[PDB]
């Protein structure tokens, strides 16, 4: 198995107002997105150490009674209303991975989406703040910290594809996008029950299947215990891992609206016998948001694809990758 090349790209001209220096980051995105697909964004300016220890503190002291009540609609009929927030259970013997999922705080029932019931959008459940001092305050301040590193970084994938620089960042928004943060607790098991691992095509164990990310793009912090494989025609590749920076790829949706010219890469989790961490933070526009198709490698840039409705997209994707490869 060989290794991918992964870059690490200094995002931070992305934040500054150095238009050229932000092309040369724009140029590093573009070759990346054309090579494995993948890149380290470095240099970001988010507290990736705090990050860290809430989510093990939140993970570690979480009880069986609290998952149960916070738990989605999949682990608990009761909760018809959560479908993507709340709890994602283990299943002792046949399930290693459990996570906690939450949206745009700016979802309340004040919003009229939720007043609309529209499919994707929720109320966040939180467990209780004296079980769990802090949580939701980290919680929601993670999710605006990596919104604005988001919208940074799709300023560069906007310049470059020879956008202007708010290309789609201009339909990323706080009161409507549906981004999503999910916890990931990937447990150390002795015995590690074989009822949780798959066995890939090549023979390789894994803990999660291929898939395509069904995202604009996906903003990931894992900790340092290396696990992801990138396809590439040659195989799969190892991915590095890099417990400062965030790995950052295109989705289906950035796939689509390209024309394929930056594809979505196809990744998938090994199985590692190791307690690990898994964030990440899904950049999902607004529910009615369409993005143009174009295709850079065409002289006069048109492309014949539809333009999609970003939440019809996202409704029709999460539950294509349920169905793929298992509720999670
Ligand atoms: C590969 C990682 C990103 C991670 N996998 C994942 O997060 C996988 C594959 S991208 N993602 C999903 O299943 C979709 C979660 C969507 C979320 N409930 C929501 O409603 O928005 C892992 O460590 O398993
Ligand atoms: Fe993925």
């Amino acid at each position: 198995v060989s290794k991918a090349n992964v870059p690490k790209i200094d995002v931070s001209p992305l934040f500054g107002d150095d238009q050229a220096a932000k092309m040369r980051v724009a140029q590093q995105i573009d070759a990346a997105s054309r090579d494995t697909g993948f890149f380290y964004a470095v240099n970001h300016g988010i507290n990736v150490q705090r990050l860290s220890q809430k989510t093990k503190e939140f993970h570690m002291s979480i009880t069986p009674e609290e998952k149960w009540d916070l738990a989605i609609r999949a682990y608990n009929k009761e909760h018809q209303d959560q479908v993507r927030a709340g709890y994602y259970l283990s299943i002792p013997g046949k399930k290693a991975v459990e996570s906690f999922c939450y949206l745009n705080p700016n979802f309340t029932p004040d919003h009229p989406r939720i007043q609309a019931k529209t499919p994707t959008h929720e109320v966040n459940v939180w467990p209780d703040e004296t079980k769990h001092p802090g949580f939701q305050d980290f919680a929601e301040q993670y999710y605006w910290d990596v919104f604005g590193l988001s919208s940074a970084l799709l300023k560069g994938y906007a310049l470059a594809l020879g956008k202007e620089e708010n290309f789609f960042a201009r339909h990323f928004k706080p009161d409507d996008t549906l981004a999503s943060v999910v916890l990931i607790r990937y447990p150390y098991l002795d015995p590690y029950p074989e009822a949780a691992i798959k066995t890939a095509a090549d023979g390789t164990k894994l803990s999660f299947e291929w898939h395509e990310d069904v995202s604009l793009i996906t903003v990931l912090y894992q900790s340092n215990v290396q696990n992801l494989q990138v396809e590439t025609a040659a195989g799969y590749q190892d991915i590095e891992a890099d417990d400062t920076g965030y790995l950052i790829n295109c989705g289906s949706y950035m796939a689509h609206l390209t024309n394929n010219y930056y594809k979505a890469p196809i990744d998938r989790v090994k199985w590692v016998n190791a307690e690990r961490q898994s964030l990440p933070f899904f950049v999902n526009l607004g529910y009615d948001s369409v993005i143009d198709p174009f295709d850079p490698r065409e002289p006069n840039g048109k492309s014949d694809r539809e333009p999609l409705s970003y939440g019809d997209y996202l409704q029709n994707g999460l539950v294509s990758l349920i169905n793929k490869n298992g509720q999670t």
